[PDB]
């Protein structure tokens, strides 16, 4: 066929109940994320191209970092909780891997008071138990397809996406492949 399970996407033979319709995995230590994120607006192209009535979620893992790795999915989990994802995004991945700015909590939190969220109102939500179950449901997400790597991406709890056989000597033949193939597994 043109789209073969094993090529653009692989099945998972555990399948996942109840799990959202597009489900994104990413680490702002993730190399391929900050391009996904920065260079080839993977999320944003897919949106695109989803059928309406679709959403779509994106969770940080906390595999990478250690500790900060950890305080980085809390923050996701506090801005997921303020509706300022768009705010914090660009900022969070270049204060970790263009400027190395960010080392601790603290600078994470600068992020968003300099995004403009008040002090006040984002330790209130990072010490809130709507962001600890935010937090939990991230993990639980991961965990239910034993995920050992980002980017990652799944589809109805079903597929998930295979960038390693999509072309990459044209970046937005790339992006492109990759939204149509999220359409299709959509479809199926």
């Amino acid at each position: 066929a043109q789209y073969e399970d094993g090529k653009q996407y692989t099945t998972l033979e555990k399948p996942v109940a109840g799990a959202p319709q597009v489900l994104e995995f990413f680490s702002f230590f993730c190399p391929h994320c900050y391009q996904f994120e920065e260079v080839l607006h993977i999320s944003d192209n897919v949106k695109k191209k989803l059928p309406e009535g679709v959403k779509m979620t994106k969770y940080h893992v906390n595999f990478m970092g250690g500790d900060l790795g950890k305080d980085l999915t809390q923050a996701w989990a506090v801005a997921m909780a303020l509706g300022v994802e768009d705010k914090v995004t660009v900022p969070l991945f270049e204060g970790v891997q263009k400027t190395q700015t960010i080392r601790s909590a603290s600078d994470i939190r600068d992020v968003f008071i300099n995004a403009g969220i008040k002090g006040e109102e984002y330790d209130a939500a990072w010490n809130s138990f709507v962001v600890k179950s935010l937090v939990a449901q991230q993990e639980k997400a991961a965990a239910d397809v034993q995920l050992r790597g980002v980017p990652a991406m799944f589809v109805n709890g079903k597929y998930q996406l295979n960038p390693q056989g999509m072309d990459t000597s044209n970046m937005d033949v790339f992006v492109q492949q990759y939204a149509d193939t999220v359409k299709y597994l959509s479809e199926k």
